[PDB]
């Protein structure tokens, strides 16, 4: 592939001598002792050994620049392997491909070696990872902050049909990538109380957590630009148990919380974010010192993802006004300006609001803070709209009940100069809803930031193919410039172009049946449509009405056996947090599904129902190439936005969803003849709410779905016990939140239209390249963009740095 | 000096640029922003690489050869710091020294970076570090194996004039040294119960920690030879507390238990000690594999350091006749043939007896094969000594009592083919009273290995100056040949020498007196008698006894000020175990005394009395060089062999002691008429226990003592708290196990002639001249060449390997 560069053969020449020193010398092994391990980590230490220079001459060039720096802080980054990616930015694919060649080695085996780094639960974590991405390929002074877990989110195994999970140990053998810092270790403060003296409050008596940071180096695309990424690991700062009593300060970075859109107040938790808070905070004010304060906010833009660090609010007030001296008013001006918070969901239960006595007792200071912030911002609303004292009750940043507690989303509201959701129809629903009282309130801190992912590594890293046949018409340029892929609209009736996307998608399908065979043992037909819904588990998504449209295929197989249908594979997968029973109920549904219908000598190899085990970053680089049909059908108004859905249009899937989350604005940009859109729209949701939502009337009239249910709760899918899914019957007829028999209809009539396309292979293929050709709105360069321009204040570039 | 060898102009060359690579690459700072830290890890990795080839090929060879291999298991290494050790066994010290001049930098301040590998306690744990090091200068395929602590011997800070402790976090910067080895980590089992089937016994149920080896190069002297040291490091094999809960595990290498001849039965050490055990015999029996286990004592010789790894007799049993199906019998003759055991001490505290009820819990199959064990071995007891009912009540490996305990020595002796004392005098009395019935029933077993120091570390790296003076003279073969130090017995009358010794002394305590007043802003007389007593704090030591001493000269110098007085800095160092009273209050007592005497005008600078604070291997290279008087007090029985006395000897200091442990060996090379021997001999103190001693006896008959006993007593030496000392007091005039004020009288009349020849300069140096070169028997290559030949049956070996 021409998309992978020059295997120059004094570069070719300098990277097997590097390869065999750093075998040698740094791994300490010979040829005859030698693994794939080995030669893995000796040709990651040989990449990593190019990112060196650059990465000291861009964090020079920034400090000789002064430009606005950037800090984004999120309590997950859920990078992925880095090797390929590293390479890919760098150029050296193909030459380091021929180096290995020539030293009798397989560049992509070796690659199969790397744990994913998997600092994520899903979409929030792979957003900030994309985006570290973006921000280096911008040329932008940006500076990625969070935690460095010890275990990730969990490896999910499969026992029994039932989901199993196994801690991550994703550091056994090293990370290459890091250099750890221990020099620049610093301190973070717990519990304690606050003293009030003559030069203000003061805490004091406090307990010490030591953050020590661990630098990763991010490449941007060809520019020679290399950002950091500094992810901190807490330390401690008769005589036995005092040291083994260490483990409880280094708890705080052990262990990811594996849960999905789902707030659980933990204390542990609670310190994790404060912990990444205060010490990134105390980075930010020695670089900016390195007349002053009053240009904070022209040198510094902190983005907070999410309400999880929503404590730098407080932070950045306490350093400013208990340490630096500055008036409250001063303070809060600065901090206003620096901070940005983006939103990233409505359901209800996962917003953060915190216990007001736990953070009393864990956060005093703060929580003093967080109160004259209330009553300040109750000023100003009482002052706009004289009398509407439910409006103060609504907006206040302290929630009545049984147990008082602080909405961090109202904090963040109230402390940041901009407020964003993640796709359009989002966005407007924060100032409709939500957020309306605030939006009333500061109409012009409400924005837009529609997400994005990007094309590095979910297009030419994971489908060099398909990115290769684009490269070959219309050139290089697309790839950190993804809207020039328009110019493929031109290649609609070209039967070259027509072919290759097709032998692209077959050969992905391929190399996909063979990744199943060969690591799960699993056996699926390469010419069946691959239908595919990979994301987390949740009731939400309605992994559940993918179930029901499953069992209908199923049982209109049975009905007509003799009737023709498109042969397919549905595959399913993704993560459920634990404790989620519903959502490990839906995990052994999908297996019993399987357990029936892929036994069935009567169905054969037209229709097999396969549960992808760990579904994770790595996975999705495999899966999604290989798909044919995009699932993302969350009830409408429940997804902000999706970013899976991007990925799957960017590699030659089409998509059958609902008008939700980014799925509006990608059948926009795609027409929506293009897409197979189907259900209720947002409007329909709330009109079965405001009369209620009878799941009993869809039971009644729909025959087809009657059947499927009556199985269930017989024990048709679980034979040796009975009331097994007793559970989910009950939910579905009764407490659905989601609806999912509502749409039911809809969508099997819509899945329907997909198989009629589907025996037209020519049609499908050109209503493919109509949708991989309009999918660079959604590349996550356009997003960083206006993140930069509108929220940032600073000009995003592609010029390189010297080579 | 010449004796660090040459600088080469292209060696010198080479370093710098693999130093400047290091900084770039490795470490990922530039000359902007380095400290001395970040210069001392770019020295380190740079010297670390020389090395490598060296390691591999060693390693190799021994493969080819297929020597027998020896097998050194410790739970201590007392290794010290690694970077001017691997400098000098390489002749690398002078190019790097050059090197690193040339690039604006002063090594030395470089050396001072590195934190001591403090994995021991003391003699017992630095002896392993010296063999270490010996059996690669020896050319032996010998493997330390160890665990690896994550906080090694507490440092220890004097708060008020008391002892406190803080965790050493020795790995905080990192430990350029090892090579972490993941992909060989094993498992390592506890707990669960025995099957007994038609396949034996069979132990199922357990519990699994697994054991991640780090390996650590171990360079000979000029030899290209290195040899490893393998260190294990615990691994664990709802969900949020289940990954937090992995803490257990990893808890068994947390910390090194920092006791000093002293048995705590803590299930904790019991779990460590099994787990060095268990992994490393696995490693041996993997090795040998690659007709058998006949040959398995030909090739394999296990070496246990005290009783703390007696449980590999046991696991190898376990092995043998569970895993590889061997009969007893012949597992038993292997087991035997292939163990050794070395006893250190006498002192009955020191005895490792488990309780049977832990063995039980623990490890049900080791004690399984434990009662085996002894029940074959008490019907050889029975059959050579028939009738003899009490010694096999006496000789038994179970003790009977209210809790039943496995006497540790006695399982090591039943299952060893050699077991050896440490000295002279302490073999002989292992022989005649602690272990008289087993060595009744099996003579040639019993052997004597007197210990020794190497004269690399303890003579080339601290101080270079006499290792010149001597090479000057003699040449350098003497640094691999300590026996050959006889020669300078030839300049007893050569004026130059007699100048140059006194001359490095001297320069040696300016020296010390600079690191005293830059670190600890302490300042002492260099003019003065450097009187030093540096080990651990224990009863048995006698610091007690060094106090009295110390107050007599300030009460003599107070009763007649005009009276010329010999001026001398009296220094103690050393730990005290957290938790050992007496040995805390006697550190108090040392600060104490020093707060009276060190602030009286009379007294001004005739008298000064300090205590050095953390005293370790790296304190030891600094002090010991500086030392005039070298106190060696242990009351007669009690020091099993000692080392510290050999290093005071190596390196210039005449010597104050009893007839104790090498001592005497050390008096008899020298000539009794050369060194300061005191006090009561062993058959004197046996004579005492006979009859009952009364120290009220002493106290009456002396005047001097009363003296000070009275101002004790009365808060002379604690003004604020008068009562303080009033439990050194009480156990001395009381309950004194070592008889201090036995030997108080001798011990001042002696110390008055160590004075009166001090006074005569030329004859002070000429009998320390008459020590040096008397020396060389202690040197741990002939301690090592003696294992090798009559224990291990292997011959030790000069010849180099290949360049």
């Amino acid at each position: 592939i021409s998309v992978r560069g020059l295997a120059g053969v004094e570069n070719v020449t300098e990277l097997k001598k590097n390869f065999n020193r750093h075998l040698h010398f740094t791994l300490v092994k010979d040829r005859n002792v030698a693994t794939p391990r080995d030669y893995y980590f000796a040709l990651a230490h040989t990449v990593r050994d190019h990112l060196v220079g650059r990465w000291i001459r861009t964090q020079q060039h920034y400090y000789e620049k002064d430009p606005k720096r950037i800090y984004y802080l999120s309590l997950e980054f859920y990078m992925g392997r880095t090797l390929q990616n590293t390479m890919v930015n760098l150029a050296l694919e193909n030459a380091c491909d021929e180096a290995t060649y020539q030293l009798g080695l397989d560049m992509e085996e070796l690659e199969e070696i790397e744990e994913d780094a998997g600092l994520g639960n899903g979409g929030l974590g792979r957003l900030a990872a994309c985006f570290l991405d973006s921000m280096a390929t911008l040329g932008l002074a940006a500076y990625g902050y969070g935690i460095r877990y010890e275990f990730g989110i969990f490896n999910q195994k499969i026992c029994g049909g039932w989901q199993m999970e196994e801690a991550d140990d994703w550091l056994r053998y090293g990370n290459p990538w890091e250099k750890a810092r221990p020099e620049f270790t610093l301190p973070v403060h717990f519990y304690g109380r606050v003293e009030h003296t003559s030069q203000g409050a003061k805490w004091v008596d406090t307990q010490v957590v030591l953050a020590m940071p661990y630098d990763t180096p991010v490449p941007g695309y060809r520019n020679n630009v290399v950002n950091t990424m500094r992810l901190w690991s807490a330390k401690a700062p008769g005589y036995i148990q005092a040291v083994l009593d260490r483990n409880l300060a280094e708890n705080i970075s052990r262990v990811l919380y594996p849960n999905d859109n789902f707030f659980e107040g933990k204390e542990l938790r609670l310190k994790q974010e404060y912990f990444v808070v205060a010490a990134t905070l105390q980075d930010i004010i020695r670089r900016f010192k390195s007349t002053n304060f009053d240009a904070f906010p022209d040198k510094v833009a902190i983005q907070l993802n999410d309400t999880h660090p929503s404590l730098a609010i407080p932070e950045l007030m306490r350093v400013l006004v208990d340490l630096e001296r500055l008036d409250w008013d001063k303070a809060w001006e600065v901090t206003v300006k620096t901070c940005a918070y983006t939103n990233h969901t409505v359901i209800p239960e996962a917003l953060e609001r915190w216990p007001v006595h736990l953070l009393e007792t864990l956060l005093p200071r703060h929580l003093q803070i967080i109160y004259e912030i209330n009553q300040r911002f109750l000023n100003r609303v009482a002052a706009a709209f004289p009398g509407d004292v439910d409006r103060l009750r609504r907006m206040s940043l302290v929630e009545e009940g049984a147990v008082k507690r602080i909405n961090m989303a109202h904090l963040c509201i109230a402390g940041s100069h901009a407020v964003n959701g993640v796709a359009r129809i989002h966005s407007e629903i924060l100032k409709k809803t939500i957020f309306k009282d605030f939006y009333e309130l500061e109409p012009h801190k409400f924005q837009n930031k529609t997400n994005g992912i990007t094309p590095r590594r979910w297009l030419v890293l994971c489908n060099p193919g398909l990115a290769e046949i684009i490269a070959e018409r219309i050139g290089e340029e697309y790839i950190s410039d993804l809207d020039q892929l328009r110019k493929l609209l031109s290649y609609v009736d070209d039967e070259a172009f027509i072919r290759d996307v097709a032998k692209v998608k077959q050969e992905n399908k391929l190399k996909f049946a063979a990744y199943l065979e060969r690591e799960y043992k699993v056996h699926i037909n390469p010419n069946s449509l691959f239908d595919v819904q990979v994301k987390r588990i949740h009731e939400y998504k309605r992994q559940l009405l993918n179930c029901l449209h499953v069992i209908t295929l199923y049982n209109r197989i049975k009905k007509e056996p003799n009737k023709f249908v498109v042969p397919r594979t549905v595959m399913i997968g993704g993560k459920a947090a634990p404790g989620y029973h519903m959502a490990k109920m839906i995990i052994k549904l999908i297996t019993a599904i399987g357990d029936v219908v892929n036994h069935d000598p009567v169905v054969g190899d037209r229709l097999r129902v396969i549960f992808l085990e760990n579904y994770r970053v790595s996975l999705a680089e495999k899966v999604i190439p290989a798909a044919d049909l995009s699932e993302q059908i969350s009830t409408a108004g429940t997804e902000a936005s999706g970013t899976g859905n991007m990925k799957f249009m960017l590699n030659g899937a089409l998509t059958i969803g609902t008008m939700d989350g980014a799925n509006v604005e990608m059948a926009e940009e795609a027409g929506e003849e293009n897409f197979f859109i189907f259900g209720m729209r947002v409007e329909d949701v709330d009109r079965l709410d405001q009369r209620g939502y009878n799941a009993q009337e869809y039971y009644d009239r729909i025959p087809e779905l009657r059947q499927i249910i009556e199985q269930l709760s017989s024990g048709f899918f679980s034979p040796k016990q009975p009331d097994l899914f007793k559970d989910i019957v009950n939910m579905l007829m009764h407490h659905d939140r989601f609806k999912v028999f509502a749409d039911y209809e809809e969508y099997v009539k819509c899945q329907e239209r997909v198989s009629a396309l589907y025996k037209n292979p020519r049609e499908w293929t050109r209503m493919v390249i109509r949708n991989i050709a309009t999918s660079g709105k959604f590349s996550s360069d356009r997003t960083i963009a206006q993140y930069a321009r509108e929220i940032w204040g600073v000009e995003p570039s592609r010029q390189r740095l010297p080579a």
